């Protein structure tokens, strides 16, 4: 009954990989019956940097910028710039927020950690006391959907990289969490262009397959021990 | 002596504690008789989204947008936009290269992901077989200088937020490793907002005071077990 999903998208080519996990994502949620909404990053020309443009109205402190009190302010005056706001409409309705990016330098590309940085901001997705498990986006939903250059194989323990987990804890337990998200399993789509053809399709079906009962799943303990131990 | 550093400085506030920091290291580096170079990315309003405005003239394949494989035949053909070939001539001049941040989301500000998510393109920063200990920008050094909101306790194994050395794995190993450098161990002045006035300026003489000796300092083992063991 009115599940409504945000898909985070991250990438600059709608005919990449990353585009056909969203579509399928898409059209699979759609077909469901659940509400869709994208945020295309690129294609909005989506400004990643913080600064003293996203607060209007008269500064706390006009002299000494601080972005962290000044947008809590603004936050709760209500005059933050709209963009932000229009991003945090569509989280603060989401049950499901979904995250379709490309791995970057072992993280989200500089568009999408913009949008972390000035969306989720103090009296929207945290407040102190209110944070990890006491976040504000509480009873939400959220999951990582990442495609990587590296191998499965290279993201082991062993292997070069490191364990792939390694690099989802500020992700998963700095953000998602801290803002009070249950974080579902992350979905990694290793190494598709070096992959086949059958094997990308497999991918792609997968995804498809998973997004079919994506709403019995339980959430990951989002812990130390299940990133590293 | 007639090293040459770079600082890559993400803060908006000139009088913050990261501007201080940031001072201090020219003063200090420019006191020793050092070559210093400032890359200011709030003052430069620097570009963090990966387009294909990163390219001058025209695209190898126009029609379907690779931004890997577009940079990478960009960057041999010299026609990468300017702002990010400024960066790599101050880095292909570095022998040490200082990022000067608050910690955003367990990361860097989107600004300056932008900068490594741009600058640290292929065939310049790296390139098969050249990575890890034998990527392109082998011979330099590296080192993170972050400030946090955080004590000190809460970034413990145990505590809320996990090992400080958790967050520094994407950066220190997925980014700089990656690329060649050697990694100076990380500056991280935990929580100066709530520190005391004395604790504040005892953070700040810890970094003056380790940058008379910077050149004397071997780089950490950057392996897994260094930042999860
Ligand atoms: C700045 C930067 C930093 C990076 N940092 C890292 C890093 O730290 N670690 C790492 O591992 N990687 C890194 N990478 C590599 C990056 O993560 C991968 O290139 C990206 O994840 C690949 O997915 P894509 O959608 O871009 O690729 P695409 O090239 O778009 O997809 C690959 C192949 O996809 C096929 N395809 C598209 N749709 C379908 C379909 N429906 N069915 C079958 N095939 C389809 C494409 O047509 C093509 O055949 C980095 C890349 C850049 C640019
Ligand atoms: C979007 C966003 C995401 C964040 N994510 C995280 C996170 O994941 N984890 C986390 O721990 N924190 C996080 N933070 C908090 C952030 O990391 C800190 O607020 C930042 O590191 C503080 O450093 P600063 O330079 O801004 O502080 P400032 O406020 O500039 O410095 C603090 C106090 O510094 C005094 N000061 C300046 N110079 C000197 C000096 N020379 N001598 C003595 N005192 C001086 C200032 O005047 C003031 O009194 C986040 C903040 C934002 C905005
Ligand atoms: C471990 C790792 C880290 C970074 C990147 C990386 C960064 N990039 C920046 C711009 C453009 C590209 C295509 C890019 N790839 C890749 C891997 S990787 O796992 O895909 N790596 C394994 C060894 N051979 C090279 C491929
Ligand atoms: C672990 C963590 C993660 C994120 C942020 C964080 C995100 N932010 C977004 C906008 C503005 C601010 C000031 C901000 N802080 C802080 C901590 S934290 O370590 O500083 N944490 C300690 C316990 N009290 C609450 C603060
Ligand atoms: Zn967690
Ligand atoms: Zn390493």
């Amino acid at each position: 009954a009115g599940k409504k999903v945000l898909i985070v998208y991250a990438h600059q080519e709608p005919k990449s990989f990353n585009g056909s996990l969203k579509n399928v994502a898409v059209d699979e949620l759609s077909r469901q019956g659940c509400t869709v909404t994208v945020s295309d990053l690129y294609a909005m020309n989506f400004e990643p940097r913080a600064t003293d443009k996203d607060i209007t109205g008269t500064l706390s402190n006009p002299e000494v910028f601080n972005y962290g009190v000044e947008t809590h302010e603004a936050y709760k005056q209500r005059s933050l710039a709209s963009d932000i706001t229009d991003e945090q409409k569509k989280v603060r309705e989401a049950d499901l927020v979904i995250f379709q990016f490309p791995l970057y330098w072992f993280s989200v590309p500089a568009i999408l950690k913009g949008w972390m940085d000035r969306v989720l901001c103090q009296g929207f997705a945290f407040d102190i006391p209110g944070f990890y498990d006491s976040g504000l986006l509480q009873g939400k939903l959220a999951l990582l959907s990442v495609t990587t250059g590296g191998t499965a194989e290279m993201y082991t323990k062993t292997g070069v990289n490191g364990d792939s987990r390694y690099f989802l804890w500020p992700l998963q337990h700095g953000t998602l969490h801290f803002c009070g998200f249950k974080v579902l399993a992350p979905q990694i789509s290793f190494a598709p262009e070096i992959a086949s053809e059958e094997e990308r399709k497999g991918m792609v079906a997968a995804w498809s397959q998973r997004l079919q009962t994506i709403w019995k799943e339980e959430p990951i303990p989002c812990t130390a021990h299940w990133h590293f131990g």
